[PDB]
């Protein structure tokens, strides 16, 4: 509705920053969209690419969610909650892939990308999947900054809602690997303050947040609505200021405006 491009547009501007939305609506293949076809720095929601990418490679090599990764002082970066308790170790890459999707374990978004081959393979599986819009271009913690103008490190809300619908409920990966990647999602740590806070209590929600340079702040989620066919929710989120503070809130009102009613 107009209703609800006035209510986002209302939103973007108490805000102060810029807002991408898209919802895909599986009830009835119905869109809801508000720029989104502009780019958004991804930050960590760039993840569940990076898993993905490891989950589409097993299907192949059946024994590689439990190859062992060596974690040592040197691979610790920015923000390392759950590789920090491994250093001198391993971890397996479902470990990995787990400590990356629900915790937002830097260290592990570096394992996954170096895996797979690096930023361009990851880029390269995403092509591969009917995405042309996401791109790959650096690894943790610079692909982060997030500046404005800038396109490393983006995609489009339509694009990542299309792919996140592709991977959690589509066919990309094998039922094996799909399920694995829903769980992990739905176990997700990091994502109460943003597209769930905005929607009803009783919901089933898989999100993947992320946070970076001037004040982004994302969520990317599947979403089952008590009795309803499922959805899926992108809201991306950046401002002006390069300090700019965190604004999951803004996250929320707008899962809010947009499933008002269901
Ligand atoms: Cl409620």
């Amino acid at each position: 509705t107009a209703d609800v491009q006035q209510k986002l547009a209302e939103l973007e501007r108490q805000s102060g920053g810029r807002l991408g939305v898209a919802l895909i609506n599986t009830a009835d293949n119905s869109q809801i969209l508000y720029r989104a076809d502009e780019r958004f720095a991804m930050c960590s929601t760039s993840k569940v690419m990076a898993a993905a990418a490891v989950l589409k490679k097993s299907e192949s090599e059946p024994n590689l969610l439990n190859q062992r990764v060596e974690i040592k002082k040197s691979d610790l970066v920015n923000y390392n909650p759950i590789a920090e308790k491994h250093v001198n170790g391993t971890m397996s890459l479902a470990e990995l892939s787990a400590a990356a999707l629900q915790y937002s374990d830097n260290v592990a978004m570096n394992k996954l990308i170096a895996h797979v081959g690096g930023p361009a393979s990851v880029t390269a599986f995403a092509r591969q999947l009917g995405d042309e819009t996401f791109r790959l271009d650096r690894t943790e913690p610079t692909l982060n900054t997030a500046i404005p103008g800038d396109p490393r490190d983006t995609t489009s809300p339509r694009a990542m809602a299309q792919t996140l619908r592709n991977l959690t409920l589509g066919k990309a990966l094998g039922d094996s690997q799909r399920a694995q990647l829903v769980t992990w999602m739905k176990g997700n740590t990091t994502g109460a303050a943003s597209i769930q806070a905005g929607l009803p209590a009783s919901w089933v929600v898989g999100d993947k947040t992320g946070s970076g340079g001037y004040g982004t702040t994302n969520d990317i989620a599947v979403i089952w609505p008590k009795d309803r066919a499922p959805l899926i929710l992108v809201t991306y989120f950046t401002q002006p200021q390069p300090k700019a503070e965190s604004r999951r809130d803004v996250l929320a009102s707008a899962a809010k405006i947009v499933t008002d009613g269901l």
